[PDB]
């Protein structure tokens, strides 16, 4: 359950090594096995292409912002994914206008599609509850209303302990059903066995942050409060702290320590300048790293465990 | 002077080995060494990204008709315009709607320009005159208001023929520069020269057809009418011409037989079906061959001479 693949992990405009962004959310589940992509840059449906994941199993697309680098894309997914047989729906959710884009760009170019597509004018709050996650807007700062979005897996409710059982005494199948129940069923060696006491340790759900482009804000710490893994940009790095804050973006140190003060698994940084080459992404990871260790640099294609 | 440089070459949508439609068109002139762009399909601003062109060279962009595999894309060449540094300004030529397009995508997604540009919506007839060359939009049948493009560089004026002049007694320099201007300039060896006499055949200029996407029309014959180099759609085989046909393109055989009754030097198919491999395409080679040997297939990034 729960991997990240990205598909782009460039600031602003595209680079030979690096598109826009886009990042996939790939979400096995026993019964909700589907796939959920977080932003659209230029070139998005071109970077799944040559993946081998089946387009038809994305249901929901999330724009954290409608700047072009996160947004043109869009369009000609949503023509792609109907000239393709795809019929499975789809549901789009982003800030507003994201609505006005979307048909706009769909009328004048002649389009429709021929799967039910459903836009979503969202705003700070949980957006969705699957029954299994809940995923939650987070306000960030930025030249365009941009939200977070923090996915979390509800808590799996705590399984009977068949061994303390099997060790009571109590034998697999028949009072094994009733005491699944909760049923107080007692032994026929005479005792009375509470299932209550052998459902143990609730394990609790994974935590994903996916942040928008931002600089330091306040809501930016509650969307990564202890979260497992934490996607944030680090567009520039230190020496470019200021030119970073006055676009709405985040210094390599800002994001690490965001990351530190957040107590967060780990730190996942993307949104590079086209400015920095290779060595300098390494320089970049570098700076988050000695302000936090976990941190990783997202590349195109790159995969990640949640 | 005039070269094709192929960036996108399949209809409808991309895949792995073609992108969607886009040619560039370079134009090597003493004075006019600029960028032409006819069409931006999404991934455009990326296939060119991957060439040693001058992005600040081109200076206008022509659009056949807003289906989105031939306009999406625009938007995010336009802002990573922005975002080099080039200011040299842009001229866009297209179908009614062409304006509305930019302008919204560019409103909603909070982006601007730091370049004049200009947006100017066409209709059949002559489009601009570079003083040395004309290009002239033609209505095509397609779904969506399409026009195709004729580029026509004005015929050269003959030159003087040096070497008739030197043999006929003129010696180059002094009355060099007045046989030049016209003047019917006497030799000392008593006998008048009229320059008019040895400015000897104007060479014509090259003639190139770039179509939009079409099924058969009447205007289609004057776009070709003779033209150095025909650039067609070929996006069926013979088989599925009746397909084809219904969606406004034409089969293998339409666009040779056209080239064939308009007297065209060479033809240049693209815009072909993403459900043809390499070699189903070597087969839609073959078809428009057997019917105009000079027919050649366009590739992501081929180049054409003029
Ligand atoms: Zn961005
Ligand atoms: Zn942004
Ligand atoms: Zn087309
Ligand atoms: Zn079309």
């Amino acid at each position: 359950a729960m991997n990240l693949i990205f598909l782009g992990t460039s600031a602003g405009v595209p680079t030979r090594t690096r598109n826009v962004t886009a990042i996939l959310l790939n979400l096995q589940h026993p019964t909700q096995s589907g796939l959920w992509l977080f932003d659209c840059g230029e070139g998005t449906q071109h970077q799944l292409l040559h993946t081998a994941f089946n387009p038809g199993k994305l249901d929901k697309i999330f724009i954290s912002h409608l700047h072009g680098d996160h947004l043109f894309g869009l369009p000609g997914l949503l023509c792609s994914r109907s000239m393709s047989g795809i019929i499975q729906p789809l549901t789009i959710y982003g800030p507003q206008g994201i609505r006005e884009f979307v048909e706009t760009a769909l009328r004048i170019s002649g389009s429709w599609t021929d799967y039910p597509l459903e836009i979503v004018e969202i705003g700070a709050g949980e957006i969705l509850d699957d029954g299994l996650r809940k995923v939650t807007a987070y306000p960030l700062e930025h030249p365009l209303e941009c939200y977070g979005y923090r996915i979390e897996e509800h808590d799996a409710p705590g399984a009977l302990n068949a061994q303390a059982l099997k060790a009571a005494g109590v034998p697999p199948g028949p009072l094994f059903q009733e005491l699944k129940a909760g049923k107080t069923i007692t032994l026929e060696d005479g005792r009375q066995i509470n299932g209550a006491d052998y459902l143990a340790a609730p394990v609790p759900g994974k935590a994903l942050a996916i942040f928008g482009d931002t600089g330091p804000c306040d809501a930016a710490l509650d969307l990564a409060k202890g979260v497992d893994v934490m996607v944030h940009e680090a567009t520039l790095d230190i020496t470019m702290e200021a030119k970073a804050n006055s676009r709405g973006h985040s210094s390599t140190r800002q994001a690490a320590t965001l990351a530190r003060e957040a107590g967060v698994g780990k730190l996942i940084i993307t949104h590079v300048s086209s400015r920095y080459d290779d060595k300098g992404c390494q320089h970049l990871l570098r700076e988050c790293r000695s302000i936090f260790p976990a941190t990783e640099l997202a590349n195109d294609f790159t995969v990640f465990n949640v």
